[PDB]
């Protein structure tokens, strides 16, 4: 028969395999894992107060007419601050999508600025990749001001800015403005201000996230931490645990903290991840901090603020590997760099929602590129280098080209947030490499027993996927050119020390 | 029904989509693409010479009796020059297998010297990645060295090197000597002498080499890229070319020369791609080298040495995306980082012959393994977060590991060239970032005709490999945790500026 | 006869020749070079504002009890975050003091943790260097809460950090908080209000001032550029021109504003040098800001916001070659990165003041330095390599390092800024890299005319300071043979 | 009274102070520094077989008319790949000279591929510094390359290289040919066996070498380590001792090898610094290699071959503390990163042998430029900021142009090795970083005693060199109102 799995939408996918019985303490991040903030309402709140206050410091008035169209950003794209470009790239940087404000650039013209359909990603100072679930109102923001400044004649398109008179406002100056105001919008907290007066407008809730964190802590610790205050924090974990029940309904209420070992704030991700600041405990009861730890009965409180994620482990009785640390962000080869065992991790990725949905409610599309495929073979069926024909696949190719287009647009205009055609996309890449396990929300863990044991997908290369393990009977002697015509004993037991 | 595909061994695998209609030049490098080596036969005698060579310069008469074992080394692994191991590292730098000397390294030992099974590939001061078909012989070299001085008693293991005495030899001072010898081999010519004084032995021949090339120059420019001297491509090209006919039996045998359209010696590769030497024409008849071009009726003779890739496109009058180079080795970003066009490229991986075989003839590994995973899933299969089951698969775990191991040893000693367990190696990352096409041999060109589309197979993520293309009908709401609680016009044609 | 040289106090000093002729155009940093603040209230003021964001951070009460020691931080010291030590080094890493807390560290045990006495200073990750005038309090409060830590007893020392029981607390982290306290001190504006409310405190005043900048505007373009925003430049700068008369005897007061032909808010230095963010014009009287330039009467104002030292040039019409810019901090080398001629360079450096008094008033103790170097000469006088003689020296190195420490105690427990014994700092290369002319204040350009060839002093080597031209077989080891 | 000092040409120059009690071992490169080359006849000779490698693979047959002018090349000049100039530059890599085959650009036109005057020495892809003496011949063949194309018929010059034909040649090219023909002469022995075939022609000798390093070896340990093999090593240092009487009058001779207690070929510096290669002994009358030591008689044997600096030092039985390095190549700061200490050094700079005869006999040229600054001061002596005089200076600029100029030609067509004006070259920076010591030759330390007390000199900045001691209200700009 066939492999039982469980339903779709309830899948935890897995990149390396991981033994859930060994997981002995849970992190969480709170934005975007436990608190995840609902779309598009959250993005065009972020995008509206960024434009408002790039207006506020002179930018033009038109900016106001922008609205904010979720069906334009996907993440992951790079902005390319020399010539104004969002960029759709793949796992080594080769161009998939250039979109010059909201105009898709074809190919040909693609090769006039990007002479061999590459960038390279390491030139950080002229790439800007935004991945964040943040960065996608600012990825719809500069496309629309490129858009305005292109089309409006108060201003002279150049390759690398606008004129403006006798200035020029190039587009890495824009986009300092941009990541400039962003930053404002976050840091003075003007959004959390607007997002704590609506939570109900803001934030989902969910009563199977308290039984989750319930479960979780009955097999291990419970941790949380989040670069947010603590007051924004708890404004938000209030909401989220507020039912007129506890964990399973008929229950009684607890307070959200009663669910965790050990909360952390202002930790100062990603520094935190280094040598961080000095861990401070919090006294909530107060509001007084205190670096170090409480001597007297303080002690038995669990908030704490700033710190290290080596000194929360520490804290925990946790070692590296004990831990499965639950967040939407993809971090650099920090953690594994040191001589200290990491995190293992389960990566949030929302989009994931609305792809799985593309990739089950969308099968006819699926199912003709397959046929128009398997047509494309058969043209070519018993043609060698021998053979002079030139079949006509003039239309077939168009067929193939709409198809793909049409499936492009049921994600968005910029496509799939993990490939575009036959290539995965840079993020998809980065997924790969950062996350143990994915799936669009934590909440999927519900599904599985503590005891289960992860399983990695073979990802199959090219010559993996497309042949057969059936025996295939040559009856002409393979070319020694491919075979080149063909002591230690040889390991006894697995050599595998992966795992996976 | 099901695509049409050619005979496993003749195939020619797809990362990259490819119109070969569009392929008017077709470069070579010779060794190892033109000029395939027998193997193991001239492994074996890399391995002698350099044996050899570091014994007449003060090593141990001992390595004398080192025999060269074609089924220990694979291709790509990582020498560490710090702990003197030989490691198999996956894409992002994590552990896959450890070898000290002879000795396989469990996980939890391997975590003493790597806590996070992890290496820095960058780290190029002490991490040596071992990807030519030329590295096998050192590969099992640096092995050998290793394990005799730890088995031998006049020297003292320490965890960076060996106690000689007072005198400390490190084993990035050990790797340094075996890295001179192997130069030294190469670049004084021992091996080209050998090689040349025995090509029956050494090197393979095959009439359907002409064949292909006479057709590759039916319909476009065909040249050739050698590191070699013009006095070693002649005698391997002979030999190559020394039928008693042409290209088809019963036509005349014609001189390998008149099959390119230019033959390039001395390239100096990679430099070549970058600046290189300057282009000097090579006169056969007398031998004497000309900077430039010949001005006189010498001009016709289409030998030339040293130059750069860009001069010898401009030669041919060649435009980059024209070309299809062919060859054995991986190159860095180096070609696409230009301004100017870069080849289109087919990689040799003669490995892949051997695999092959391994993928299709021991169909019972793999149907066990698939048989394995399916029990284990049928153990969990209607276990949640609520279950306190803890089902036993010991024993399912055990015979997972003996039976992979088994398949690993179908490979060799160190495993697949592309994977351990679920996880591509580094080199099969490496594969899929350079290769627009691959195979075992550049002969499978022969099965396909000038006007085929190669057209790239997706590589699949979990969530695409392990989920159909069907409707789930969910009876309960999605989660909006994972839904988010979920103006430009639209683009009205494929945005795609890569066509894959 | 004698080289005629200004008075050693009104001096400008010349690294690179610069004929002040071709200057067309003048721009002022203002913070420090237009408005220099009192020492030390200034640095104090910044210390006690920085301690108690701190302690309201969690940091112990024992920190209030800190007071600023101007005798004790020297600028461009580096803090080494591993180990907790405040580092003089000289222009190659070499160390030439190291602090722990406030104890100072022989060579021998400096070897323990630096085994070559160096630093790779590229370990940015690793080390700070504390360059600029507004590093001083932060130099000095570093040195406080290392040696707080050490001495107290509720917690154990480490190579790294400290222990609070079970809990470690590294000097990487102490130094992130320190760091984060020093920026969010500035960044609220806390400084900037108590100086406002305070001018008379923390600002020095000087009519030399607006007669230097009115004579450049005579013959030239003037121009300021500020990170600071226009409320503080407002305010700063009404104060230092605040005067009953003009610039000239019986004048009129005019507008500061008047001074410049072009006012650059809201810098953003250093990205300013580079692309900068987008140029906007200020509407002073309202505050408000537009992009680019006001489409009505207002774009005849002068004052702007933002935008790139490229485009402010531009906007003066002036090339790089006709630009001195005058400042108090020293910048990379990546503006001669740019593809058009860069400005050049005037580095006001506060320290040259006290430090020439030092020069002048303490000529005994370099008189007896260099009288001890004549003798410790004379004892070697006879002596080649066919001598045994070990002449005994030790008395005399006693004195030698007795009078130097003497000479160090003058500029401070870290010494000089430029130098220590007979090694510069790597403050003062960054200053001879950097700075085209120095001066303890830009003021001293009202000595020298606007027509003035500034002329380079030669920098000699050891053998050409120390062998006469005065002419004196050879061997053809050395020779080679010519 | 003046402080006495030993004859110029015999003196051994101090950048950093070191007492040379302390110094247990004599450690010696031999290649021009036991082995002076003589010139211009070796530089000449490595010119020829490089020009001849490049016309046998292939280049002009006019190149065979080149004659090595050693009147030209100054060391540590930076060949530019991308224009093909050689380039005299700064510590900070400002624009000094600029030479495009053997036309001298002048400033204003070098601003059209330079606008800043500035190279960033980092691209080490674009700019390759030639800062050895086997570098003098191939520095001069890239300015005779870049001639030779630029005045041929046959080609076009171009920015960045030459077309021949529709073909184009760029310096980067033709750089890396002569690059590969440099390797190639001198890692065939093409040059060591027309040296060694004629010791007298090539190789300086002096009986005052035996002397030196008898006397060290009485005091301490003496050790050499070369990159040559050991047969070239055994004729060159067989010919260096080659005297009818040992060192002392009237003594025997002995071996060259008995003047050191290890010998060390085959050195692979740089990487001998880092890991090196493995350690092995070389029985001499056989000439045989053995990893680690002879287990037999063989053991006393005293020369090795490959190694390391850290397995050498440690064989010695000397600390980094101990340990005099003697040589003419200048490391990068790769060596006091490592976790022991390292070596001090001696650097031999062998053109500071007729640097200094001009320093002392050109003394004439020295008087009228100080004259001529000072003639200029007193122009400038009445002058401020209210003054509008421009006086005219045009003339005595032009006679300080032609002086200077006349000072430069007598180090050469490219001038000091150590200095252009003003302005210290990056070869000077580069000594100062390294040597702690320097002389034109390590046998001036001769004149010294194994005891001397090396004392460093001050290195003065301007406000230091051009302010007196002497004693002399000061503006609260400068004062900070101290």
């Amino acid at each position: 028969l066939k492999k039982y799995r469980r339903e779709a939408y309830h899948r935890v996918f897995v990149n390396r395999s991981l033994a859930m019985e060994k997981i002995k303490c849970f992190g969480f991040n709170m934005d975007y894992t436990l608190a995840v903030y609902k779309s598009p309402e959250y993005e065009s709140l972020g995008f509206e107060l960024t434009v408002e206050r790039l207006v506020s410091i002179g930018y033009p008035q038109e900016l106001l007419s922008f609205a904010y169209d979720s069906t334009f950003p996907t993440r992951g794209l790079v902005f390319d601050t020399l010539y104004g470009n969002l960029l759709k790239v793949d796992a080594y940087g080769n161009l998939l999508v250039c979109a010059h404000g909201f105009n898709f650039i074809r190919g040909p013209e693609t090769r006039e600025q990007y002479p061999n359909k590459f960038i390279q990603r390491d030139d950080t100072e002229r790439f800007y990749i935004l991945n964040t679930l943040f960065n996608l109102p600012e990825t719809y923001l500069l496309a629309c001001l490129v858009d305005f400044f292109t089309n409006c004649p108060r201003y002279t398109s150049c390759e690398t800015g606008f004129k403006d008179g006798d200035l020029f406002m190039s587009y890495r100056s824009m986009f300092q403005d941009v990541r400039d105001a962003v930053d404002w919008v976050h840091y003075k907290g003007s959004l959390k201000e607007k997002t704590v007066e609506n939570l109900e407008k803001y934030v989902v809730k969910d009563g199977k996230l308290p039984l989750l964190l319930s479960r979780m802590k009955e097999v291990g610790k419970v941790f949380l931490a989040t670069n947010s205050d603590y007051k924004y924090t708890d404004k938000i974990m209030t909401y989220l645990f507020d039912f007129p029940h506890g964990p399973k309904p008929g229950s009684s209420h607890r307070p959200w903290q009663s669910y965790f070992d050990l909360i952390l704030v202002d930790a100062r991700k990603p520094l935190f991840f280094g040598e961080g600041t000095v861990l401070r405990q919090v006294d909530t009861k107060t509001g007084k901090l205190k670096i170090g730890t409480y001597t007297g009965p303080l002690q038995h409180g669990i908030v704490y603020s700033g710190g290290s994620s080596d000194t929360i482990c520490d804290l925990l009785g946790a070692k590296g590997k004990d831990i499965l640390y639950i967040g939407d962000h993809i971090f650099g080869d920090i953690l594994k760099s040191k001589k200290r065992q990491g995190w293992q991790t389960f990566l949030v990725i929302p989009e994931l929602a609305q792809e799985l949905h593309v990739w089950t409610d969308k099968s006819s599309l699926f199912e003709e590129l397959q046929s128009l495929d398997i047509f494309l073979a058969e043209l070519y069926k018993h043609l060698d280098s021998s053979s002079n024909e030139r079949p006509d696949i003039s239309s077939i190719q168009r067929r193939i080209k709409k198809v793909t287009h049409d499936m492009d647009m049921c994600y968005g205009m910029m496509g799939s947030l993990f490939r575009s055609g036959s290539r995965q996309t840079l993020f998809a890449s980065q997924v790969m490499r950062y996350a143990d396990l994915y799936a669009a929300s934590f909440i999927n863990l519900l599904y599985y027993p503590f005891s289960y044991l992860f399983r990695a997908a073979h990802v199959l290369m090219p010559h993996e996927s497309t042949v057969e393990h059936t025996h295939v009977d040559i009856n002409e002697m393979e070319s020694p050119l491919a075979t080149r015509n063909r002591f230690p004993l040889a390991p006894q037991e697995i050599t595998h020390c992966h795992d996976e």
